[PDB]
């Protein structure tokens, strides 16, 4: 069966339909997510103001929040991105500020809400404990407008908003590109490598891709540059690891700029 | 001359043609390899069993032998692949495991012949001796059917069976790229990175790339993380290292990840 | 105002012009540059003798001026290339090797000299002070005839030699590509990631790209491996560094091979 499955993290934080989501994460690495507190609503209100940004604001405002060095890590890069984390933050307004701050905290909230959930479902302790591990260096990346990759982080979260409706991206799923359109009431959940990583391979980091015939809010939950992991356990899982010794760090295997995707 | 030139394994081993061999090394940096235990024969046992995997293995069977992560290092990947090394491999079944088994060893072994007579040729001892160098961390990725790079690997090892007369591999000789087709009788051994590092510089590295108008075997023989070398005389021979200090490791080097391939 | 700025090397070494200096370095982050010490009539002679050598040398000659491994970091590199440091350097003859020494003599001078004037304009004291930070790791590459990217150098300073008039490079200027065409007189700077990084964001590293419808001298001036910087500084201007703690080497940051360019 290769549907890509709905969840509700309410009731997968109630204990419900465990063996289906450790199922889902085996065999998938990818549902959408509903009652995570993450609503067409409130997409909405962020989605319309930073668009009138990306209409109406000035160069001369682009540039204020504009990062001197182009890495779409904070603020306004120029199809248009904008860009958040925890902090370290470039705001165009008072009005942007609050809701994107807002919007920053459900998202954070939902994704290490059901990144918890992942753990828990394959009896995961992470060196250093769960809570730890989830206080971590996330990423918020707005999209107005592939070559086939994995995401590199613990879980990623997708909203979108429907074309005028074609549907961009695409996952593997039973060894065939499955569509993934919008859902209303939904968010869309990706495992990361760092998720088959952390849980000792029991969960897929799907291959997917953006394909051209929109916009899309992407949070990435990735780890501290501390997270310590088993270094033959990433071998037995397929991490063509290159690394001496028993443990190591996110750092160490990465190195020292975060890398948030990666191809075959 | 931009011939690619043949050698016997047992030629070589028993000392002869060492001042071609070393010029071979040093001006072309590849070679069809002779008489080292890697017949048309056992090729075709291994190649027959995978694409009768390829063709006829169920989804079902293929998710079994597919790791979590879409690296192309252990067991199925979907043109097809499948990955083996030493150690923590995904077997299809038992007559595919003792077939492929067989033909791992027989290829590492060759590749591990071969290496030791291009230290001793270039009169190279590596940090360490020879046997700890050449106990290593090889990959063999078998393809069923680019941008010129060159490898990152002491030596691979290739063979290949013919299309349908199409010759895909080319190769960097005296400044043209060349055609390296399937022989019979023989493996087409290219030098990598770390040959050239090794030696100090004794060793080419040519660039190559793969044409479209078959199958691949390649084997990557690729050092521990810890192979440890000489900063200043990476130095000398085009390594545009950013590395402190007067020693440093694999690891250090290319970082927490093997990297099989480098373009200009 | 997105006119590209011209600046006199030796007005800002009397400090003229400091706050236009630091408006470009922020606002723009590239500029000409003249009474430097690099004439149109010094290129001219460098660039006859590797011509001739790029047109009428033998492949023997060319041979012997050739790395081993392809990097292009020294010697020629066959779009032909020919690449030279501080030391290393592989040169074809005794009349060569003196004109490209005086050259590249000329090219580092400059380069250090702009290089010390964005961190005067800055009040920028690089960690273990300038001078140490200024002797450091550059790399010339002259070609011989892109996606856009940002250069991860200090500065870069480029020579050009005009078409017989398309102008293939183009850097981002107030959010628009901007011609950069050969100025007789002047050579041209980009600002790179390590000048953000050394400033705490005072300088923008442009993007830039190379577009195809001519000769090139790119000089980057590159840090030291053991440059060290503060990692929550780093986070402040855009950086998406993984890296704990609280300082960090750019050998850390960027590994163990130098890397001179990157993509958004
Ligand atoms: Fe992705
Ligand atoms: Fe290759
Ligand atoms: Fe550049």
């Amino acid at each position: 069966d290769t549907t890509v499955p709905t969840f509700s993290l309410a009731e997968l934080q109630q204990g419900l339909h465990q063996d289906e989501f450790r199922r889902c994460l085996r065999d998938k690495g990818l549902f959408y997510l509903t009652d995570c507190g993450l609503t067409d609503t409130e997409l909405k209100s962020a989605k319309d103001l930073v668009i009138d940004f990306f209409e109406h604001g000035s160069e001369a405002e682009k540039r204020a929040v504009t990062s001197p060095v182009p890495t779409m890590r904070r603020g306004f890069t120029g199809s248009m991105c904008y860009s958040m984390g925890t902090a370290d933050n470039l705001f165009p307004s008072g009005d942007f500020e609050r809701i994107w701050t807002q919007y920053f905290d459900r998202q954070y909230t939902a994704s290490r809400a059901v990144a918890r959930e992942v753990l828990r479902a394959t009896g995961t302790e992470p060196d250093g404990g769960v809570e730890a591990f989830l206080d971590c260096e996330p990423l918020l990346r707005f999209r107005y407008f592939m070559a086939p990759h994995y995401d590199l982080s613990m879980v990623t979260l997708i909203q979108q908003t429907p074309c005028a409706g074609f549907v961009s991206l695409q996952a593997e799923v039973g060894g065939a590109f499955t569509d993934l359109p919008y859902r209303p009431d939904a968010v869309l959940v990706f495992c990361g490598a760092i998720a088959t990583l952390v849980t000792g391979g029991q969960v897929k980091a799907p291959r997917h891709h953006v394909a051209a015939p929109r916009t899309s809010s992407v949070f990435f939950l990735r780890p501290n540059a501390d997270f310590t992991f088993s270094v033959p356990l990433a071998r037995e899982c397929g991490f063509d690891v290159s690394l001496d010794g028993e443990t190591a760090t996110f750092q160490d295997w990465i190195g020292g700029n975060y890398v948030n995707i990666r191809r075959t």
